[PDB]
């Protein structure tokens, strides 16, 4: 378990589906993974997918022992025989590398009623499946379709993290039950409903009076002026083994290298961990966007070389774990965010590691409250 704490971790993208298949002409995911081996060294982990980013019905694997996806379900759901082996090797370099392997999963599966994009066709064509082979009980099919696949990685992925989990057929915990049947080893974080046990509203840092905190503004130059309240990852979920990590969404306006994150969230988790007590306590994670975008490399970059290194810094000196959302070019990390992690990197390898510069709260950045 204790691999991830002190880790500090990217993102390889892996397409999934049919849109790997579309994708697999011009990519090279075999050299974005050896790349970041090659450069990233310092590095303990890398995210990558075992569906393809927030789409249920999308597939890095094809062949799967429960069931032919592309005769009985739908062809598009899986990449070809050829390509399958795609996100094998590319499990195989990192695994080669010293990397520990974290694979995506977008739980809502093909009936997509979470994040899922909808998709009539996909639908049809599942419901057609689950029931005529599995008499209506959708979670049953479900965890039957992802064990086939949870089994094929068995030894190869280190961890899962689990999204779009409001929508997952039947119950999540009985999916996660199913995933440790598999492989008990593993390391499963889930973007909510099991992460806090205390309550099923996220987690917000709050005032004496029990209401939330809300960022005004992150500075005198502040582009968008909408308030955001301020996600914590002190969440200890007995179901879980490390925090998902998600912070306030970014469609609500709250930047990813939000200076709230500096002063409550990670000074918070990292607190936790100093106190890290294994039979009561989950790894505490944190999933940072690089951008104002998850995946879009045309998204505005929001981290400059020193507020990264801090980042990582903050965090992993505490114990706790990072990983970068970075974005992906045909197949390999997009290069403005590779000369960033490359730099980190580089100062990681040095003894002693340089200091970072320290936080301070940004000119004008200011909490409702105030
Ligand atoms: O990074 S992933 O896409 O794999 C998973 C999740 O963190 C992304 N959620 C956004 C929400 C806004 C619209 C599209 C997806
Ligand atoms: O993904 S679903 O819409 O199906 C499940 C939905 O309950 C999750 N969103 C809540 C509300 C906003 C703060 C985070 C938790
Ligand atoms: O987290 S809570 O549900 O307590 C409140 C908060 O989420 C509401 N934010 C919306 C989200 C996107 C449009 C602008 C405002
Ligand atoms: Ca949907
Ligand atoms: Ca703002």
């Amino acid at each position: 378990s204790k691999w991830l704490s002190g880790s500090w971790g990217v993102r390889l993208i892996v397409e999934g589906g049919v849109e790997l298949d579309k994708a697999s002409s011009y990519s090279d995911w075999v050299k974005g993974a050896q790349n970041i081996v090659d450069n990233l060294p310092t590095v303990g982990h890398v995210f990558t997918n075992f569906t393809h980013r927030a789409h249920g019905y999308w597939f890095t694997l094809r062949e799967n022992p429960y069931v032919d996806v592309a005769k009985e379900i739908h062809p598009e759901f899986v990449p070809s025989l050829e390509n399958e082996k795609i996100i094998l090797d590319v499990i195989d370099i990192l695994h080669k590398g010293g990397k520990k392997v974290i694979l995506y999963i977008a739980t809502d599966g093909p009936s997509a009623r979470s994040g899922t994009r909808n998709n009539a066709e996909y639908k049809a064509a599942w419901e057609n499946y689950y029931n005529a082979k599995f008499d209506g009980d959708e979670g049953l099919a479900y965890r039957t379709l992802c064990k086939g696949y949870i089994e094929r990685f068995k030894g190869l992925a280190d961890g899962y993290w689990l999204d779009h989990v409001g929508g997952i057929a039947g119950e999540l915990t009985d999916f996660i039950d199913m995933i440790r049947e598999v492989d008990p080893s593993v390391m499963i974080a889930s973007n909510g409903i099991v992460e806090n046990e205390s309550s099923n509203k996220s987690k917000y840092f709050k005032d004496e009076n029990g209401d939330d905190l809300e960022v005004d503004s992150d500075g005198t130059n502040d582009p968008d002026g909408r308030k955001y309240k301020i996600r914590s990852f002190n969440l200890n979920g007995s179901y879980v083994d490390f925090t998902s990590g998600h912070p306030t969404p970014l469609a609500w306006g709250a930047p990813p290298n939000s200076w709230a994150y500096e002063e409550f969230t990670f000074p918070e988790i990292v607190d936790a961990m100093a106190s890290y007590d294994p039979v009561k306590h989950t790894i505490k994670h944190a999933w940072m966007p690089m951008r104002m975008k998850w995946t879009s490399p045309r998204a505005n970059l929001m981290f400059d070389v020193e507020q990264a290194y801090r980042f990582v810094r903050t965090l992993t000196d505490g114990g706790c774990a990072i990983t970068w959302g970075n974005t992906q070019t045909n197949g390999s990390m997009t290069k403005e965010e590779m000369d960033i992690m490359k730099e980190v990197d580089r100062r990681l390898r040095m003894r002693p590691m340089p200091d970072y510069i320290p936080y301070k709260r940004p000119a004008g950045a200011k909490l409702v409250g105030e």
